């Protein structure tokens, strides 16, 4: 995309901590940038929309190349962050409102480095990543997500010279779902064969998808939470078409370059329904804030080893809370993501181990070694109504069959039109982000 001249781009300042030992950290003066999908797209030498509602203008965008020549994405000024997009920062806390009323629904954002010209790339192997979260106002059907993806640090600017904005304009998004709803891919409008998504007034799908590796630290609302590894072959940003995208709609979910299911550790799905929930007698009380700690263990305990284990623990009101465990007869009580856990649990659930097909923890680790961009988002799910996270999936499945039940939400929950009314004022908060060696962040 070209860059427009109507509004300066002003990312929100967000300090994080880089740590060397427990309680010995230094501030890193980073910032938050809005994903290019949420930006106004208009004519390069005017005010005329190139995209309105869920459609590209066919006169301006008869082809992707012409669209890209004629159109530009514009900046987010400071005033518009809260007023238009529902984003705000107080000290080291970042807040994202779900619906902001001209009416904005959801948000996806990235962490910029201290220069505000590149994404802050995190080399996560043999490191610990930690943050405080509040998901108390997110119920069934919503997801306040924090995760990493194998985006380029410059959003693709060096690879795709028609991308003028780079990381500064939140470009280059890709993930392990190979999404077609990304409006700008490889420096070009994804306007070919663009199709609105029914019941989604703001979104559509273009000819291409954009694939890359994804490490989900946090997919969650107050009812259920998960962390998940998604390797791809290769891991780096890859525009896809046809079978390579692994499109759900053509029966290709397991035929593409990315592991779409991922290998998940989701406490409720692993059959501990009392670990996490909205109340003081759950082990971890989702009505109150808490700290989420993630440790990425290698084979030799060094930065050069292969990724072998994703460990997790929590801190809430000064109380250390170890992760829940897998709880099925004849299955080891795993409390972390490893290749063995993935094989054993997917075996039990009858899920295809595409994680293993894509190179497993080792391949996931190669993405983490090269460095990944931090994503913070809030969203509802127009495909599957978040049932995969917090309900029975498939909805018609027996909840006593291992793998089906992922949370207590009813199978009628999560319809975007309903959650966008009922949960309009939901806000996820991510704060006090800390990064360092294992054992350094609490």
């Amino acid at each position: 995309q070209n860059v427009g001249t109507q509004a300066a781009e002003e990312p929100l300042n967000l300090p994080i901590s880089v740590c060397t030992a427990p309680g010995n950290c230094q501030t890193e003066a980073d910032a938050v940038v809005l994903d290019s999908n949420w930006r106004w797209a208009h004519t390069t030498t005017g005010y005329t929309n190139c995209y309105t509602g869920n459609l590209w203008d066919t006169t301006l965008c008869p082809t992707p190349e012409t669209c890209t020549t004629n159109c530009a994405i514009d900046g987010v000024p400071l005033a518009d962050w809260s007023g238009t997009y529902g984003g705000s920062v107080t000290g080291n806390k970042f807040n994202l409102k779900f619906v902001t009323v001209s009416t904005n629904i959801g948000a996806r954002t990235f962490l910029l480095d201290s220069t505000k010209t590149r994404y802050r790339m995190f080399q996560l192997l043999n490191r610990e990543f930690t943050y405080d979260v509040d998901v108390s106002s997110l119920d069934c059907g919503l997801n306040g997500a924090l995760y990493f993806v194998s985006m380029d640090a410059d959003g693709g600017a060096a690879k795709y010279p028609t991308n003028k904005g780079g990381a500064k304009y939140g470009t280059g998004y890709c993930d392990a779902q190979c999404p077609h709803d990304v409006k700008w891919i490889n420096g070009l409008a994804n306007s070919k064969d663009w199709t609105p998504i029914p019941g989604d007034a703001n979104s559509g799908k273009g000819y291409y998808g954009n694939c890359c590796a994804e490490l989900d630290i946090w997919e969650a609302n107050k009812q259920s939470q998960a962390f998940t590894t998604h390797p791809c072959t290769p891991n780096d940003q890859t525009r896809c078409e046809g079978v390579v995208c692994g499109d759900n709609d053509s029966g290709d979910r397991y035929n593409g370059m990315c592991d779409k299911d991922g290998c998940d550790f989701a406490s409720y799905r692993m059959n501990d329904h009392t670990f996490y929930g909205p109340g003081s007698t759950f082990k971890l009380d989702s009505t109150k804030p808490f700290t989420v700690v993630s440790q990425f263990i290698t084979t030799d305990g060094t930065d050069n080893g292969d990724f072998k284990e994703f460990r997790r623990f929590y801190v809430q009101n000064g109380v250390r809370i170890e992760n829940s465990k897998v709880n099925f007869p004849g299955i080891t009580a795993y409390d972390s993501i490893t290749d063995e856990m993935c094989a054993a649990t997917k075996g039990l659930f009858g899920d295809l181990d595409d994680h293993k097909n894509k190179g497993g923890m080792k391949q996931m680790g190669e993405a983490m070694r090269k460095g990944m961009a931090l994503v913070m988002s809030i969203w509802d799910d127009h495909d599957v109504n978040m049932l995969w996270l917090d309900s029975n999936y498939p909805p018609t499945g027996n909840p006593s069959t291992p793998g089906v039940a992922r949370g207590p939400c009813p199978t009628t929950s999560g319809v975007p039109s309903e959650v966008e009314v009922t949960q309009a004022n939901a806000v996820v908060s991510f704060g006090n982000i800390k990064f360092g060696p294992i054992g350094s962040t609490v």
